[PDB]
C-alpha cells in the first residue's frame, strides 16, 4: 500500500520542500509515500473562481483515481495521533493505496469533498497548505512508527 | 506588546528555523514578535525526568518573568482562527507582554502549566515542537493580519 498526498501547487518554499522530504525519506519501500502536485489555477481579476477551483478538484480526483480518499478538512475527523495510528492500520485491509488530498488556499472543491470517503481534521486553525504539507507527512510518520513499534526519531 | 516564544531546544534544524522566521519576521515594528530557547535537560540512563522537566520549566518561567502566560499543550483551548484573533485583542487589552512556552516532547512541568493563564491546543495529534514553533507564528501573524486587515488571511 501507498500513501499519496495529492495537493495543489508547485514551487513549495525551500523549507517547506526541505522538511517535507525529510519526513517521507523515513518510510520504507514497503511502504512507498509520494506526492502530486496539481497546478494552482491562475486568479486573475476577471477570474471565474467557481470554476477555477472546480478544474484544481477535476485533475485532484484524476491523479487519486481508484484509491481510498481522505479529504485533509478543517471540518473532518479530529483525530489524535492514537487514532491515526489505527487508521493507517486500518487502510490496510482494503488493500488500495490511499489518496490524501489537500486543497490549495480557497480549499477542496465541491466534487473533491462529495467523493471523501474519510476527512480529517488537523487543527481547527486556518492553515496554510504548505505547512499542511508538511504536517501530514510527519504526522503519517508518527503513525507508521507507532504501527511498526519504533521510537520516534527526531532529527 | 511583545509577542515571545519560550521554548525547549536547541537544535532546531536549519529548516524549521527559515520557516519559523519566515513568519516571525512579518511581525510589525509595533508588535515584535521574538524567540528565547531553553536547552533540554540531559535525559541520561539514571535521570529522573521529573527533575529535569522542572528544570526546564524553572527556566521558562524566569524567561517569561511577569508575562502573561499562555501554555501550548494538547490539552488547551482548541482556538479556531477567528477566536486567535480575538484572543489576540485580548492579549493587546491587558498591557503585559505575552510568553508562550513551548516544552518538548516530554511536555511542561507542573509550575508551568500551574503558572498559565490561559492554554491553547493545536491539534489533536501529537505535534512535534519543531512544528509547534512554525505553526504558532504562522498562525499568530495570522490572526494579527486579521486584526489589522491586511490580506493574508
Amino acid at each position: 500500500m501507498k500513501l499519496q498526498l495529492v495537493a495543489v501547487g508547485t514551487k513549495m518554499p525551500d523549507w517547506v520542500q526541505t522538511g517535507f522530504t525529510e519526513y517521507l525519506r523515513r518510510f520504507p519501500k514497503d511502504m512507498p509515500f509520494e506526492l502530486i502536485e496539481i497546478p494552482a489555477g491562475k486568479r486573475g481579476k476577471n477570474a471565474d473562481i467557481k470554476r477555477i477551483l472546480d478544474k484544481e478538484g477535476e485533475q485532484m480526483l484524476a491523479a487519486a483515481g481508484k484509491n481510498r480518499i481522505v479529504t485533509l478538512d478543517i471540518p473532518g475527523k479530529p483525530w489524535d495521533t492514537p487514532q491515526l495510528a489505527a487508521e493507517l492500520e486500518r487502510w490496510k485491509l482494503d488493500g488500495r493505496d490511499v489518496s490524501l488530498l489537500i486543497g490549495g488556499p480557497e480549499g477542496l472543491s465541491p466534487a473533491c469533498k462529495a467523493a471523501a470517503e474519510q476527512s480529517w481534521s488537523l487543527s481547527a486553525l486556518t492553515l496554510p497548505h504548505p505547512l499542511v504539507r508538511v504536517l501530514v507527512a510527519e504526522s503519517l510518520y508518527r503513525a507508521w512508527s507507532i504501527t511498526t513499534n519504533h521510537p520516534y526519531h527526531r532529527e
